[PDB]
């Protein structure tokens, strides 16, 4: 398999045409999202609403908690399809995914893009790179991985022969997912299924939407009942739930770092109910630096540290917020960030094509960027050079905000906001080996980052220094955009379990390997 | 890449030099007491807590007098392998598999007689459980993970224009603590070396009762160039050392085999340190079995006798695959319990040092003795439990315990279920036509995962076993003894109980070890 394409959307262009058409189709429309247990269509009494980030008065979509009755029901039915799901060749389990990546690739990628943009908040070209291509990719490329995986076999010695059967796990798989990228859930729900796993996908609220429509393509791919349960909840209650199930044997998890702690801390207080040892996959996102050294391409900085910053208003697991400049250089980057920030568009992506990015997520994300703007205008150590406006009016719309801090520690340069907020610390050049070290000790994380420079010896030099700030590590480009097969994604610290989804190993978690040994001679 | 090929097994024939060169150094050791320090670095450190490993047929031969690190050694241990660790790290990993290679063939030549004597003396093993652990699979374990690490990294991602990419497979950041069993020398090696080659710093924990043969491969791992304080060699007291492992901040990982209850003690208390840690620890068990030999009408009778005998009762059954439950049908029931017995009744049980005739020898300790006597006793309180074969124990010069050979009227008696670790197999006799509910009773009645064998003529029995028990066993079987998995022919694990199953012996086990990071460079100026 080789990667999905990335379409251009060029004026005129037949993508183009079939996006703005399912615009069209969903800009009045709520789907009402149902949980799925088996085939069954369930609702209960505990309705729930995802907003449009840009319109909240638009109810994309309505949706149901499914409650703990519902849950242990999905998990019961789910147990009973999975001896014979995980019995299936791996060839005809992985057919179903390539099915699921050729109908997103040509006639439902409008659909999904559509969904993740008027859903999620996104723009043409985030939506396309993630609701399209990463997920199409993770889809082929796992299939591809699995298939392969099957060829790893053991040494057979006369009189015996040796096999080895990658048996998915035995119990189910609770896949939780965030709001922030529509191909994350369709990988964590996804890749336990493909390895004979069967699945409680508890899906993001604020990304419903589009989170069903690949849940029916799935389903409609080829995926039996009871493979993959779509079952919405509130947090706390699901992760209760899961966490007190005997047949619990793997969270697959991306979001917070406190929720994923609060869910290894409840299988461990569960140890003695579970039949095995649950497999705890989390991502837990990051404070991701850009370093500047002083030989570094200023434009080749500007452009992507504004892409990283702020594309999707900064609410990616990657994405820079923290940016360290050499006092030489900084003039430059301040006057190009600072000309370039007023180009920047903010407003409705559905509508104007032209959007730079939209509104944050929900009214919390909202409320927190805003707690993040007042601190900035607060402390004695930060300016807020650009930006710093917000108004949730019609939208959860955050201006870019590009902030200097005089303290490389201050708690701005440390903590994840998750919102189109950008700190930059300016030090001496002849200081740049003292700033290396603080660009590793600063904060509690260890996901992306960026190293921009042209001499050798200070890439080498910055390289080893920064071995374990960054389980992906960028040289003269940007912090965010891991593309799968390419740069597998993850990383360790505070970040999460460094499981790498996008590359071969990623489906090794879902697998618990049986060894069959058959001697054909009398002992 | 590398080629490497499994151990060859020795024959121990008389006159021949491997024979002879045992001889000695079993001669060697009939009359010592080796002091073995804690080495922390280069530094051999003795504290007050002065412990005895006794020789199990022999326990007034103490063949190590070692002590416990306190919480300061320890300590101090993890201090300075984290200062060894980033260079360690940095070093190409064919240069870290060097040391593994060199020592590999340092036991299968030199040091041959010495590990396997030292095993023999301080683990009760006979020649041949000596010579296919402390020979056969460590090296093994040395030679195959050094070749599966150096073939990692020629795993590599995908590059377009305009960028590179490169994997670089990163030791954990922090330290490991590997926690090592009493019952083979191979497994300490292992769970200690595997994390080392693939550029982590470790505290090794040995187990107190094979701490002669442990201590013999550390010398060996440091003559073989293993630079000071990557492998700091620390015996400590269990609950010790896992407290003061767990409170690091630097924890990065645990390496252990041993009991359930121990290793779900330490995943709960990795659990409540979680705020502490720098990043998220990777707990890797393995934890035993109860494991099972299933007997088909059409079976080799032959081949279930002594396939069975050999895996309950080599090393006195102290092996996590041992099998400890037979079920046969009421068909063949005549012939098998009949050869059983006879079989039974030629087994030799004694002094393996002194007579290489021995078939196995005494249990491992005190505590293991007092465990095993129990189940004898329960054998003969219960009404549904008759001893067939076997039965006595005495401790007077050695932990010895006959093989014992029990009937099971209820497939669903605590002895069926609970892991004595000890020489006793217990028989189920089940009718013919019940075979298929029969099998769903191998599958349910414990709580473990390990090892399984089918013995059967009939094909589609076989797929139809091979199905039914998909999850009952991680090492199956057919038509073979439920031990004796060989690296890279059978790699070794299983799930329910008995543990995380990460495979040690597959080349899928030393991913644990590594936390990967992907490097991009971009060759061009961004638009
Ligand atoms: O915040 P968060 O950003 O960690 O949310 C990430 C995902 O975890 C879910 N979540 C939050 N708390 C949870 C819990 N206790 N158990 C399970 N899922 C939970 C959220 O609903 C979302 O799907
Ligand atoms: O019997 P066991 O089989 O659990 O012992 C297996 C290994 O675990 C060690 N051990 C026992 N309790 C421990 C603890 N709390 N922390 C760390 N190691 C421990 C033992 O000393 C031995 O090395
Ligand atoms: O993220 C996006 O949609 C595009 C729009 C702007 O040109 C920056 N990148
Ligand atoms: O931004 C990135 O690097 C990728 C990784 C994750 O799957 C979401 N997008
Ligand atoms: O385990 C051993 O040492 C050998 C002795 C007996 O012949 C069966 N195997
Ligand atoms: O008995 C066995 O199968 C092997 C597995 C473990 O390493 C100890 N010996």
């Amino acid at each position: 398999v080789a990667n999905e394409p990335i379409l251009a959307f060029s004026q005129g262009s037949p993508e183009r045409d079939a996006l703005q058409k399912a615009l069209k189709d969903l800009k009045g429309q709520t789907e009402a999202i149902p949980c799925v247990v088996g085939d069954e269509e369930v609702w209960t009494s505990d309705i729930q609403y995802q907003l449009s980030p840009f319109n909240h008065a638009h109810k994309v979509a309505k949706f149901c908690y499914a409650d703990k009755a519902l849950l242990n029901r999905a998990i019961d039915a789910a147990l009973a399809a999975r001896k014979e799901w995980d019995l299936k060749p791996m060839a005809d389990r992985a057919q179903v995914f390539l099915k699921a990546a050729d109908m997103l690739s040509g006639p439902r990628r409008a659909e999904v893009l559509a969904k993740t943009m008027v859903g999620q908040g996104k723009t043409v070209i985030q939506a396309e790179i993630d609701a399209a291509a990463e997920l199409i990719d993770f889809f082929r490329f796992n299939a591809k991985f699995a298939v392969e995986l099957e060829g790893e076999q053991p040494i057979s010695v006369p009189p015996s022969t040796n096999h080895t059967v990658y048996r998915g796990l035995e119990g189910f798989v609770a896949a939780i997912s965030p709001f922030n990228f529509t191909a994350i859930g369709g990988n964590l729900a996804g890749a336990p299924a493909l390895m004979g796993n069967v699945v409680l996908w508890k899906p993001s609220d604020t990304a419903m939407l589009a989170s069903y429509a690949v849940y029916r393509i799935l389903r409609e791919a080829g995926l039996p009942p009871n493979i993959i349960q779509f079952v919405p909840a509130d947090g706390p209650t699901f992760g209760d739930t899961v966490t007190s199930s005997e047949h619990l044997c793997g969270i697959n998890f991306t979001g917070s770092v406190p929720t994923f702690k609060h869910l290894w801390r409840q299988v461990a207080q569960n140890l003695d109910r579970f039949r095995t040892f649950p497999r705890l996959a989390g991502e837990c996102g990051g404070k991701n630096f850009h370093f500047v050294h002083s030989s570094a391409d200023v434009d080749s900085v500007v452009s992507g540290t504004l892409r990283s910053a702020f594309e999707y208003g900064g609410q990616k697991c990657s994405a820079c917020s923290r940016l360290y400049v050499p006092k030489s250089l900084w003039p430059q980057i301040k006057g190009r960030l600072l000309e370039e920030h007023s180009r920047i568009k903010v407003g409705d992506p559905a509508e104007d094509f032209g959007t730079f990015f939209s509104a944050v997520i929900d009214a919390k994300a909202f409320a927190r960027i805003k707690k993040w703007l007042e601190h900035a205008r607060s402390s004695p150590s930060l300016s807020i050079l650009a930006g710093g406006q917000c108004n949730e009016s019609v939208g959860y719309y955050v201006e870019p905000c590009i902030i200097e801090s005089k303290d490389p520690q201050e708690p701005i340069m440390k903590e994840e906001i998750f919102g189109p907020v950008l700190t930059v610390y300016v030090y001496p050049d002849d200081k740049y080996r003292e700033t290396l070290k603080l660009v590793d000790s600063t904060t509690s994380y260890g996901l992306t980052g960026a190293v921009f420079a042209q001499d050798k010896a200070i890439v080498q030099e910055a390289t080893r220094m920064l071995r374990n700030a960054a389980g992906n590590f960028y040289i003269n480009d940007k912090s965010t955009g891991s593309v799968v097969g390419q740069q597998p994604f993850g990383g360790a610290r505070a970040s999460g379990t460094n499981d790498k989804p996008g590359g071969p190993h990623y489906i090794l978690r879902w697998t618990s390997p049986q060894v069959i040994k058959e001697t054909h001679k009398p002992l």
